[PDB]
């Protein structure tokens, strides 16, 4: 079992927060069975300040940890294996052991 991987998306709102920001990416990931689409209407508006696109991504593994492997599959969908590349670089193993 890895809890690292878990760290990883939680750890990943630096990198989403620049590359993905609260959009269609993360909306159509949520609103496809993860969570409930009524969060989608409140983080619309709910949040303020950059907390908007930090509770989205805690929210993703705040549910399971499956939809956590679809975003990847998801971005690679387009064209996004180089971010891809770095979630799933440090969720299997980091660097040396």
């Amino acid at each position: 079992m890895d809890a690292k991987a878990r760290n990883c998306l939680l750890q990943h709102r630096e990198a989403l927060e620049k590359d993905i920001k609260t959009s269609y990416i993360m909306d159509h990931m949520i609103s496809d069975g993860f969570l409930t689409i009524s969060e989608e209407e409140k983080v619309r508006n709910e949040p303020t300040q950059q907390q908007r696109a930090a509770m989205l991504i805690k929210m993703i593994l705040k549910k399971d940890n499956d939809s956590y492997v679809s975003f990847y599959n998801a971005l690679l969908h387009e064209g996004y294996k180089d971010l891809a590349a770095l979630l799933h670089d440090g969720i299997p193993v980091v660097s040396s052991s």
